[PDB]
C-alpha cells in the first residue's frame, strides 16, 4: 500500500515473478495430490531381472486382482519414480516462499520497518505539502498550513538525525538481494540438472515377487510430459529472477548508495545549501529516485537551512501582526513611541510597517539583517542595538545616515559593534556599554567618530581606564559626555581640556575620590555630577565660581562627612542634590547661595535643619527623607514656594500648622516619622491631593471628616 | 479505481474479452485437469497398422485386464493425441495472462505509474476546482483564490516534469504492437492447429509385448466440447484483434503527441491556450476520448490569460480599504496621493476609496482602467507613467466631466494611450518620455487640434523642433514649460502667432542666443532662463520691449557682467543669480528697488556693490562661498534682509545692523570663517536656530542662553 514508493521495478517484477510462481507450485500441488498415478504393466518374459520384448491378436493374461495392481503401482511410484518428479510442486513453493520471504523481509523487521514507515510518512506529507510548491515556485501564509509546515520541518531534523548514524536498511536490503541471487543460482542448478529425470515411461524392479509373481513392471507417470512444461515454465521463470536480481545487485554495486548528492537538485533550484545525505537515508532517497525523482525533489527543500529562514521569516511577519504591535508600543522617559522586540528572529515586517515609531529596540535579536524597508520608518530616531549585530545594505544605510540621529550600542565584543554606525551623518547621541580594553583594537575601532561631526552626547559605560584621544578630537562639537567605570579610576592627567565644548559631565560610579583641574578648567559645564566618585572631602568648589554656567552640582553618593563654608563662594547653584551622603549638616553658610531652586538632602546624617533656609525662598523641592531631624523649623514653612516635600521616614515630632502656608505643595512625603497627627491646616492646600499626600491611614483618619471629603473629591473627580 | 478516466473504450472491451478469455481458459483447465480422458479400444484386426473395421450378436473378448486398458489409455493419450487438445486450455492462459500483462504494464511500471497519477491527481483536482467554472462563465473567496494560485503553479509544475519525454505513449505503443503481435500469431497457430481436435483419434503405440495388440482406437470424448471451446475462443481473439487494431489506427492516424486546444480556444473566452506536446499531449487526448469536458475545463489552467484575472481578482481582495488608507499620503498641493507602485494590474479597492485625488500608477502594465473609479469623488490627477492605458466608455464619460490634470510618462508611441485625446475638458497635460521617435516627426501628435480647453502643457520630450500642430493648439494655451535637457532647439521665431501665453520658461537650453519672437508678446509674467549659460546680455535692453515680465531666473548662469540696463525695469522682483562666475558687476543693475528674492552662492566676488544698497524691498540675498570678509554698510541701508547664505565662506566681522534685523528668516551660516558670535542671539522669539543656522563651532563659545534660544527653535 504506503510501500509501493518503495518498490523500484525491479521489485514489482519480482513479485509478480513470485506470484506467477506460486500459481504453478499450486496448481502442480494440487495436480500432484488428486491424479499422480503410476499405471504399471508387468514384463511377462524377463532376462536376468530385464523385460525381453519377446490368429488374431489377443489380450495377454497377467492373472492380476487390481488390488495387486494397486500394490504394484504404490511400490513402484514410492520406490523406483524419481524424487524431482514427487517433489517438485512443493519444493518449488518452498522456494517461491524463501523468495517471498526475502523480498518482505524488511517490510516485516521492526528495526527497519520503523525506519521505513517513518520514511515513508515524512516524505509523503512533504509531498503534498503546499510549502514545498511555494519554495519550488521561487507575503501571507495560513496559520494552520504555516504551523504543519515548520512541523514538518522539526520532524525531518529530527529524522535526519535519527537515520542517518545508521545503515540497517543499506545492510539488510544488501542481504536479501544476496541470499536471493544465490538462490537462484542454486535453484537453477539443480532443477537444470535433475529436470530431464522427469519420464513418461520408467522400468520398476521392485522385488514383489512374492506378494504379486512378476519382478520387473513397465510403469507409466501420467503426469511427467505436464510436469516436464511446467518445470520448464519455473526454470524460465526462475531465470527471469534471477537476471533481475543481478540487474538489482549491479545496481547496488555501481553506485555507492550509502552516499546521495542533491547536486543537481541544489542547482537548479535557489536553494544551495541542502547538504549531501548519506547511509540509510541516502540509500531509501535513491530507492525513491528509482520510483520518482520529483518526490526527492520536493524532499530536498525540507533538508535545506536558507528554506528554513524563509519559513521562520514568513511566520515572524504573521505571528507578530501590525495589530499586536499597535498594542505593544509604549513610550520611554523621554515621552518617545517605542516597541521592545525581546528575543525575535528577526525584525518582523510588520514592525517596519509602523511609520510612527520613534524608538526601535533590536535587542537580542540573532544577526538580523536590516532590509531597506527600514525606509518606512520615518519617525525613526532612536536605535538601541542591545547584543545585537545589524547587517546592513546601502539604501538602508543611506536612510539611517540621513534620518537617524541618537544610537546606543550595546555590545561586548567588538564584533558586536557594526562598523557602519562610524557613517552615520546626522547622529548627535552615542552610549556604550561593554567593556573596551583590549589588545590592538583599543581606541582604534572608534577612529572612525572622526567622521561623526554631530556627536553631542557620549556615554561610554566601557569600564575604560583613559579617556581616548579621539573622542578628545570629537570633543570640540562634543557637549555631553558621560563616563561610567564601575569603580575603576579613570586616569584623568587633565586630558578634557580639549573638550572646551563639554556642557554635562557626568562621571558615574568613576571612583575617583578626588576632582582634577580639568573639571573646573572647561568652562562650559552646566551640570556636573560626580555619581559615586567617592570624593571625601569636596574642596574644589572655589574654582567653580569661574562657571558662570554651573548651575547644576550634584554631589550626592559621596562619603562628604562636612560641607566646608567655602561653597558660599557659589551663588548661582540651582539643583544641588547632596543625597545618600554622610553629611554630619548642612551649615548656614550653605543656604548663602539664595539661587539653590531644587535641594536634595536624603539619606544623610544631618543633626537637624537650620533657619537660615529661610533665605531660599527659590526651593520647591526639599527632601531630607531618613535623615535625622527632630524637630521641623518654622523658617522652613516661611518659603511658599515648596512643591514636593520628601519629609518621610523621619524623626519629625509633629508637622507644624504652618504648612497651612503652603500653597505650591502639591505632595508630601509623610509616611513613617514620628508624626502624632496630622494638622488640618494640610486641607488648607489647594494643590495638595491624596496622591500627593502620602500618609499612614489612621494619621490619615486622624482628620476630621469632611476636610477628608473636600481632600477625596478634589482627588477623584 | 481512478483510472477509469484513462480507460477509452477499446480498453474497456479488451478487458471484458480478456475476462471472458480467463473464464474460458479456467473452464478448459478444470475440464483438462478432471474429466480429460482417452477411451481407447484395441482392433483385433489389423491390416499393416490400420484398423481394418470389419446367431445373435455377441461382444468381441479383448482378454484385457482393467490396468491393461489403462496402460493403453495412458500411452495412448501421451504419445498419440495432438499436442493442441491437451494444452489448449493452458495455451489460451499463457495467452490471456500475456494480454493482460501488456494492459496492466502501463500501470506497474512506476515511471509511468506515477506519471498516471499525477496527471490523474492533478486533472481531478482542476476539475473539482471552482474558479474553471466561473472560467467557464467568463464572487471568490480568499481561500478559493489561495488554492486556485496553487493548482496553477501545481499545473505549470507538473506541465514542466511531464511534457519533457513521451515515456507513457511510447509504452502504450509498445502494448498496443506487442497486443497486435500477439493476436496475429495466436489466430494463426489456433486455426492451424484447431483441426486437431477431434473424437476418434487412431493410436499405434507398439506396446505389443505389455497389452497383445499395436494398433488401438479411441475416443476423447471431451474433444467436440474443446472444439466448441477453440472456436469460441477463436471468436473472442477476432474481436480482441479489430479493436486492438483500431487502436493501432486510432495511434497512427494522428500524432497524439500535439494536442491542440483550437476548438476550446475558440469557443471559451481565453484564446492564448497553449499546444501541449509528448506525454501531456498523449493523456489529454485520451482524455478527450474519456470526456471531452475534462480536457475543455483543464484548458483554463493552462492559459495565462485566465492566470492575470485571476491574479487581478487576488489583487482586488488582496488590496483591502484598511491597507489602502495607510498608502495614501499628502502631496504639496495637502491633495490626498496614491503612489500605487509596481503593481502588475490596477485594485478596483483603488477606486473604492473616495478620498483620492492623485492617483499616481507607475510602470503598471496591461492597465484596463475600470469606471469604478467614478464613484471615486476627488480624482483630479491621474499620474501615468511607463503605461498603456485603455480606459472604458463610460469612465471616458466621467473623467471627461471630472479629471482636470494628466501627467504622461512613456517610451515612443508604446504606452502613449489613445483615450487622453478624447478627453478635451482637462487643464494640465504633462508628457514625459522620449517623443522624438524616428519616422514620427510630430505626426502622433495631430490628433492635438481638437483640445480647445488645454492651457497648461509642459513639454518635456527632447524635441527637436516646436511643432506646427502646437502652433495651432497653443491659441487657447495659457501655460507652457520647455526642457530640453542637453538639446539645442530650433525655435525658428515661430512665437509671433500665438499671444495669449502668460507663463513661458526655458530649462538648460545651451542657447546663449534668446529668441526674438518672445519681445511680439506681452503677456509674459514668469521667464525662466536657469542654466542658459549667458555672458554678456544685451537682451535686457531689448527686454525694455517687453513690460510685463516680473521675474526673471536666470541662475546657474556663467554672467561675466550683468548689463546695466536691467536697472530700469521697476517690476523686477526676483533674482535668481547663484552659482556664477561674477567677476565685477557694476552699480546700475541695482536701480531697481522692489526686488524680494535674490541668490548669488558659490561666486568670486570680492565686494557686494554699492547700489544694491538701494534695494530697500529685499527677502533673500546670497554670499556663500566667495572672497567677502565683512557685510558693507551700505547693505546696511536696506532693512529688508530676511534670508541670506553665508555658508562656508569668509565673513569675519560682523556689526550689530545685520545682527538687530529680527525678521532674518533663513541664513545659510555654517562653515562661515567668523571670529566670535555675539550674545545678541539670547532673548528674542524670533530669530533662532532653525531660522539661522550660524556657524555651529562658534556656536558653543556662545552662551547657554543662547543655545536656549536656538534650541527652542529646535522644539518651538
Ligand atoms: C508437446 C507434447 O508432446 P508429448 O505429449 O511428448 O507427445 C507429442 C503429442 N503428439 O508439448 C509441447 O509442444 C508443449 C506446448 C504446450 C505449451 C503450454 C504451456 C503450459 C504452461 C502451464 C502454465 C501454468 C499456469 C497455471
Amino acid at each position: 500500500p504506503a510501500y509501493r514508493i518503495l518498490k523500484p521495478w525491479w521489485d514489482v517484477f519480482t513479485d509478480y515473478i513470485s506470484i506467477v510462481m506460486l500459481m504453478i507450485a499450486v496448481f502442480g500441488g494440487t495436480l500432484q495430490v488428486d491424479q499422480d498415478k503410476m499405471i504399471c504393466l508387468p514384463c511377462k518374459w524377463v532376462t536376468k531381472d530385464s523385460c525381453n520384448d519377446s490368429t488374431g491378436p489377443t489380450g495377454i493374461k497377467y492373472d492380476l486382482d487390481r488390488h495387486q495392481y494397486n500394490y504394484v503401482d504404490a511400490v513402484c511410484y514410492e520406490n523406483r519414480l524419481h524424487w524431482f518428479a514427487k517433489y517438485f510442486p512443493y519444493l518449488v513453493l518452498l522456494h517461491t516462499l524463501i523468495f517471498l520471504a526475502c523480498s518482505n523481509f524488511w517490510f516485516k523487521f521492526p528495526r527497519t520497518s520503523s525506519k521505513l514507515e517513518h520514511f515513508v510518512s515524512i516524505l509523503l506529507k512533504c509531498f503534498d505539502s503546499p510549502w514545498t510548491t511555494r519554495a519550488l515556485s521561487e507575503g501571507v501564509l495560513d496559520k494552520k498550513e504555516g504551523e504543519q509546515a515548520k512541523a514538518l520541518f522539526e520532524k525531518v531534523k529530527k529524522f535526519r538525525t535519527h537515520v542517518e548514524e545508521g545503515d540497517i536498511v543499506y545492510r539488510l536490503y544488501m542481504r536479501q538481494t544476496i541470499i536471493k541471487v544465490i538462490k537462484f543460482a542454486l535453484i537453477i542448478c539443480y532443477t537444470v540438472y535433475y529436470v530431464h529425470n522427469i519420464k513418461f515411461d520408467v522400468d520398476c524392479t521392485v522385488d514383489i515377487e512374492s506378494l504379486t509373481g512378476y519382478r520387473t513392471y513397465r510403469c507409466a507417470h501420467p503426469l511427467a510430459t505436464l510436469f516436464k512444461i511446467l518445470a520448464s515454465f519455473y526454470i524460465s521463470l526462475v531465470i527471469f529472477y534471477g537476471l533481475i536480481c543481478m540487474y538489482t545487485l549491479w545496481w547496488m554495486l555501481r553506485r555507492s548508495l550509502k552516499k546521495y548528492s542533491f547536486e543537481s537538485i541544489r542547482e537548479e533550484s535557489s536553494y544551495s545549501d541542502i547538504p549531501d545525505v548519506k547511509n540509510d537515508f541516502a540509500f531509501m532517497l535513491h530507492l525513491i529516485d528509482q520510483y520518482d525523482p520529483l518526490y526527492s525533489k520536493r524532499f530536498a527543500v525540507f533538508l535545506s537551512e536558507v528554506s528554513e529562514n524563509k519559513l521562520r521569516q514568513l511566520n515572524l511577519n504573521n505571528e507578530w501582526t501590525l495589530d499586536k504591535l499597535r498594542q505593544r508600543l509604549t513610550k520611554n522617559a523621554q515621552d518617545k513611541l517605542e516597541l521592545h522586540l525581546f528575543m525575535l528572529s528577526g525584525i518582523p515586517d510588520t514592525v517596519f510597517d509602523l511609520v510612527e515609531l520613534e524608538v526601535l529596540k533590536l535587542e537580542l535579536i540573532p544577526d538580523v539583517t536590516i532590509p531597506p524597508s527600514i525606509a518606512q520608518l520615518t519617525g525613526l530616531k532612536e536605535l538601541w542595538l542591545y547584543h545585537t549585530a545589524a547587517k546592513i545594505e546601502a539604501p538602508a544605510l543611506a536612510f539611517l545616515r540621513e534620518n537617524l540621529r541618537a544610537l546606543h550600542i550595546k555590545f561586548t565584543d567588538i564584533k558586536e559593534i557594526p562598523l557602519w554606525i562610524y557613517s552615520l551623518k546626522t547622529l548627535e547621541e552615542l552610549h556604550l556599554t561593554g567593556n573596551l580594553s583590549a589588545e590592538n583594537n583599543r581606541y582604534i575601532v572608534i577612529d572612525g567618530l572622526r567622521e561623526l561631526k554631530r556627536l553631542k552626547v557620549l556615554r561610554l559605560k566601557s569600564n575604560l581606564s583613559k579617556l581616548p584621544q579621539v573622542v578628545t578630537d570629537v570633543g570640540v562639537h562634543l557637549q555631553k559626555l558621560s563616563i561610567n567605570n564601575e569603580g575603576t579610576k579613570l586616569i584623568v592627567l587633565n586630558s578634557l581640556k580639549k573638550m572646551v565644548n563639554l556642557t554635562e559631565l557626568e562621571l558615574i560610579r568613576c571612583d575617583l575620590e578626588r576632582i582634577p583641574h580639568s573639571i573646573f578648567s572647561l568652562h562650559n559645564l552646566q551640570e556636573i555630577d560626580l555619581k559615586d566618585n567617592n570624593l571625601k572631602t569636596i574642596e574644589e568648589i572655589i574654582s567653580f565660581q569661574h562657571l558662570h554656567r554651573l548651575t547644576c552640582l550634584k554631589l550626592w553618593y559621596n562619603h562628604i562627612a562636612y560641607i566646608p563654608i567655602q561653597i558660599g563662594n557659589l551663588t548661582n547653584l540651582e539643583r544641588l542634590y547632596l543625597n545618600r551622603n554622610k553629611i554630619e549638616k548642612i551649615p548656614t553658610q550653605l543656604f548663602y547661595c539664595r539661587k539653590l531652586r531644587y535641594l536634595d538632602l536624603s539619606h544623610n546624617n544631618l543633626t537637624f535643619l537650620p533657619a537660615d533656609i529661610g533665605l531660599l525662598q527659590n526651593l520647591q523641592n526639599l527632601a531630607v527623607t531618613a535623615n535625622r531631624i527632630e524637630a521641623l523649623p518654622p523658617e522652613l514653612f516661611q518659603c511658599r514656594k515648596l512643591r514636593a516635600l520628601h519629609l518621610g521616614n523621619n524623626v519629625l515630632q509633629s508637622l507644624p500648622s504652618r504648612v497651612g502656608e503652603l500653597t505650591n505643595l502639591t505632595q508630601i512625603e509623610l509616611r513613617g516619622n514620628r508624626l502624632e497627627c496630622l494638622p488640618v491646616e494640610l486641607g488648607e492646600c489647594p494643590l495638595l491631593k491624596r496622591s500627593g499626600l502620602v500618609v499612614e491611614e489612621d494619621l490619615f483618619s486622624t482628620l476630621p471628616p469632611e476636610v477628608k471629603e473636600r481632600l477625596w473629591r478634589a482627588d477623584k473627580e
